[PDB]
């Protein structure tokens, strides 16, 4: 029942709660990179700096679909954030094609939770998604795609150091 | 045939008529309560103050619908504007709580009119609503919900006076 | 082997990465109070805002624990962020004893990690806890003591209310 | 029987005394590396400037422990401050690595002389070593190794000279 509950329904609402999950899930795994790059033998710390940016975003991204999660009515049910595959991701442009297929993951799990919103006539909902998380994941996924492309293009070595500090 | 209409069937045309009057009904009824705890033997300034703010707020959310239904091709058929069903709101917690099953009525009605809009394939007059009137909804109606939690717990009395100092 | 690598004992290393851990589930539990005063039902949005700043406190507590992990040459291996026992933390009062005994019980790991850095002998290890940790932990225990005691004063009702106006 | 003396004990006296010069031969030392990223053949402005900043540590940090010295009671024996091993440095990598080696012998000699004071009982001299200087030997031993690690990435030629424009 609730006090705001309305058009809201019960599979919408464990939705948000699997999202919320792996939106945490993916601010662990940019930690992870994070302090791949602040390790003394990678040493890049504007590609580090760029990833507690990205784990902060999506942390951001997880208290967004939380704070929503309150207005409509539903109840929040967190669960285990399982730990990241590996703990050492390789070479700059190996950690960016990682992030790449992380938030294509990302994005079609958002996709999902928009076809069962509009499973039950969610149309706010559907809003509140494509409008603050899907106008998003866009724009991300480009970014990224961007970094990838220039990665190889200036090669190993210096051109992994002065992509560093020119562009990132 | 009016000069800028396309995509806008005369169903869509009605429930925005339809709809406006009910959000005229809305400002009437939070007016109603703003001058009842303007009451000499009321005198709840703030809570006077909060319904003066959401008694223009649905005002001009009907000259919002209106200024849309122009912009489409459509003609404003205006209709009376009936008296709110009480004329005294009892206790801060149940004027709120008649406010909660009002935005909460007013929602259905945004509601219903979204599936007009979709049963015609208006797309843009889908935004519109779920953009300018459903986001906003949602928060009121939480709004709303988080002042009458509130009002239960400091209870009658010194806790009428209090919220209405602190929080209003 | 490494690379800065001086004076830093293997049980050090593995026992920063199981205090990195706890103070991330610090984080998690926080935020889970955080989004419980969020809640319609209870509605208290500056005991929320304590829990939010109190969250991100911890996960840079953590941070703060990995760029010292790096510093003297160990390497970070994460773990599983196990969820928080309970999902619905009751009255302040209540919720503000559960965080006494959780920087209590942090307090207590971060006292034993000093004593590993004393048994291999870490002199700055022991200052880097030392400084920035048990002088922290020490003034957040007061603090939430400090709250204990006044939640306890005011009572419930209109107690709980003027509690977060007024001193949160 | 000076005037200050209190729980200072002629061996951590000595302590100092050794420490002292052994301060200022990596004074020295980087002074040697500052006028040889200046010859005429070298031309590496910024990596001399690195050793123009680090050799005006090393002397100011033994100018604290002179300060520190007559603090305590102590008397400052000054001896000869030896010429470094080498009169040139090789590539920018082999001078970074022999200054790794040199600040973590240097780091020793102070982890050493804090054994010197737990021995006999002085609190103090404990806080002023691991507080003022610990604490920034770990700092900068990081720091160079994360020079060290970028150097090998960026590769002799443009790689040396991009890394002395863009990071030093
Ligand atoms: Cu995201
Ligand atoms: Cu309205
Ligand atoms: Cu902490
Ligand atoms: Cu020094």
């Amino acid at each position: 029942q609730t006090q705001p509950r309305q058009n809201f329904h019960v599979e919408s609402e464990a939705g948000i709660n699997k999202q919320i999950n792996m939106e945490l899930y993916a601010s662990y795994v940019y930690q992870s990179m994070y302090m791949y790059f602040d390790r003394d033998d990678v040493a890049l710390p504007s590609f580090a700096k760029y990833f507690k940016h990205n784990s902060e975003e999506e942390r951001e991204h997880a208290e967004k679909l939380m704070k929503y999660q309150n207005k409509r009515g539903g109840r929040i049910v967190l669960q285990d954030i399982q730990k990241p595959d590996l703990d050492e991701w390789g070479s700059p442009l190996e950690a960016m094609q990682t992030t790449l297929a992380l938030e294509k993951s990302v994005n079609q799990a958002l996709l999902d939770l928009h076809k069962i919103a509009d499973k039950h006539g969610d149309a706010q909902m559907m809003d509140f998604l494509e409008g603050e998380y899907l106008k998003e994941q866009v724009d991300a996924i480009e970014e990224i795609s961007d970094h990838i492309t220039n990665l190889k293009r200036v090669g190993t070595g210096l051109g992994e150091y002065m992509y560093d500090k020119e562009t990132m």
